[PDB]
């Protein structure tokens, strides 16, 4: 089916307790990059766009340093405009803060 015919998930079993961190990103970082990218990519697709990713940067930034939220949105909007997958969002947002 191409169009949205409704009734995907009615009973919302929202399991925020799955991977406990080993030598990796911790509770604060795990929650903010998973829960923002999964809020825009809900059913399991791949890429989030600059409209959705700018709303993701407003919720994730809060209070930041200087060239962080404007630098991510203007640097991936370049060759075929702005599209981001989860490997880009995880590596660029964790290495710029941690």
């Amino acid at each position: 089916m191409a169009s949205n015919f409704k009734k995907a998930n009615m009973a919302s079993s929202s399991q925020r307790k799955r991977m406990s961190p080993k030598p990796e990103l911790t509770e604060e970082q795990k929650q903010e990059i998973r829960e923002a990218f999964d809020l825009f990519d809900a059913d399991g697709t791949g890429t989030i766009d600059v409209k959705e990713l700018k709303v993701a940067m407003r919720a994730l930034g809060f209070e930041p340093k200087k060239e962080e939220i404007k630098k991510m949105i203007s640097e991936i909007d370049k060759e075929g405009t702005g599209k981001m997958n989860f490997g880009d969002f995880l590596t660029v947002m964790t290495q710029k803060m941690s």
